[PDB]
């Protein structure tokens, strides 16, 4: 009943488990809240989805972190700009491009899954739902497999850099992997320009916009964009979502004997894990915004959890259900912006979500204490997830390699 006394940029907001009920107060009290400091947030599903629908007020330009400036990328662009760069990558990510991966995919899942089968035991985070969308948007990019833990704790750095309580060590630890990063991109160039290949990064490499060669900085900046996206996001609703399963067994158990009701868990877990906890808007324009006056030039964070737990849309989102239909979340966003990758994002969970209800249907929870979750305010979900099953055989190896 109190109001809430936070700061929507400190991580350990977003990992200490408050945030929920932080959420209620604010979506019943004051929807469009703002913070300790000051910044405005939209905590209502309407108050999200109002500004998702008028871009010309609700700006993307002003870049979409609270503590940052606009960025050389697409999702910190507005129409027509931003469209220009939609088209530079939209082909990779056409529904039949997407589900001619299925056989590619599942491979990879196959493989993750064998590695661990005959142990009877493995961290669902690390061993599962990192690796996978890390491999397929990697082999997308062109990312030679030894590579991929390399760009991936990259990302992990970046990502973990995102909190107004994290130490001088962890911002130097962000800036060096981001120069890092744009050796590793620079030296793509190089080999792209000379020998282009059919993958994600070649293509953005020789890339056109308004004329001229896509520059050095919004190569980076674009790779890093659709690498980011790729594997610091699926991850999180692959081991939440796996959680929420694993808690609520009479629905663990219909989707063992049902795989029919995959597509709808799916949806349920994405709205229940949220991997991407807000994304910025600059106001164009002084307006007043649901109860709150916002002023031109000011950020408001679009809070697409507490939106996802909006009682007056959902009914009653505080229930996980696997049964919840319509669905209608927002995880993946609305609008110009609606995720590139949802598709992907959406075959990866359905292809190794099936694989794990198939091939380890006793799953449990190593001990039902507490699953940590990572104190960053951008993206977010589990930390590590200890997970225990009867060992099993393994399906690629052993039956011919
Ligand atoms: C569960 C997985 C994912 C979640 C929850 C998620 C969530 C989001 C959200 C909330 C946005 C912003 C939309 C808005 O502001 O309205 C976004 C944009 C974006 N995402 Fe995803 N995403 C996921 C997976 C992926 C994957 C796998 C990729 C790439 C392979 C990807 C690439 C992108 C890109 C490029 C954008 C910018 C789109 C634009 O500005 O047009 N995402 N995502
Ligand atoms: C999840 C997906 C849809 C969005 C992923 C967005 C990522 C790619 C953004 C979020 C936060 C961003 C960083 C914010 C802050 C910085 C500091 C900046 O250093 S500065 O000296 O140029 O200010 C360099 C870019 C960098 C590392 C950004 C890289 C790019 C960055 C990781």
């Amino acid at each position: 009943l109190t109001r809430p006394d936070v700061d929507l940029v400190n991580g350990m907001f977003y990992a200490d488990g408050g945030a929920r009920e932080a959420y209620r107060w604010m979506r019943a009290n004051e929807p469009v809240f703002r913070d300790r400091n000051g910044l405005a947030a939209a905590t209502t599903y309407q108050a999200v989805l109002d500004a998702e629908r008028n871009p010309e007020l609700f700006s993307s330009t002003g870049g979409i972190r609270p503590d940052q400036p606009g960025m050389p990328y697409m999702i910190d662009m507005d129409d027509p700009q931003h469209l220009l760069r939609r088209k530079l990558v939209n082909a990779g990510f056409t529904r039949k491009r997407v589900m001619d991966k299925v056989d590619s995919i599942g491979r990879l899942c196959d493989t993750l899954i064998d590695a661990v089968c005959e142990r009877g035991e493995c961290d669902f985070v690390r061993d599962i739902a990192a690796p996978l969308p890390m491999a397929v948007i990697g082999d997308m990019l062109g990312v030679l497999p030894t590579e991929r833990d390399m760009l991936l704790k990259w990302s992990d750095d970046l990502v973990c850099g995102l909190s107004s309580h994290v130490d001088e060590a962890a911002i130097q630890k962000l800036m060096d992997t981001f120069a890092a990063y744009t050796e590793f991109t620079k030296d793509v160039i190089t080999k792209r320009r000379a020998e282009p290949t059919d993958d994600l990064f070649s293509v953005l490499v020789n890339s056109e916009v308004e004329g001229q060669r896509m520059s050095d900085d919004e190569i980076v900046f674009e790779t890093l964009l659709i690498l980011i996206g790729g594997d610091e996001t699926t991850r999180h609703t692959l081991s939440g979502g796996t959680e929420q399963l694993l808690r609520h067994r009479d629905q663990w158990d219909a989707l063992v004997a049902d795989v029919d009701l995959l597509p709808g868990a799916i949806e349920e877990m994405l709205r229940w894990t949220s991997p991407v906890k807000n994304m910025c808007r600059t106001l164009t324009a002084d307006t007043v915004f649901h109860g709150t006056e916002l002023r031109a030039g000011e950020k408001i964070m679009l809070m697409f959890e507490s939106a996802n737990f909006d009682e007056s849309v959902f009914g009653d989102p505080d229930n996980f259900r696997i049964d919840r239909n319509p669905n209608s979340h927002v995880a993946f966003g609305f609008g110009t912006h609606f995720c590139l990758g949802n598709q992907l994002a959406r075959l990866e969970l359905r292809l190794m979500t099936e694989r794990v209800l198939r091939r380890l249907p006793d799953l449990r929870l190593a001990d039902d204490a507490p699953v940590p979750l990572r104190p960053a305010n951008f993206v977010s979900g589990p930390e590590s997830m200890p997970v225990v099953f009867t060992p099993s055989a393994p399906v690629l190896a052993h039956h011919h390699h």
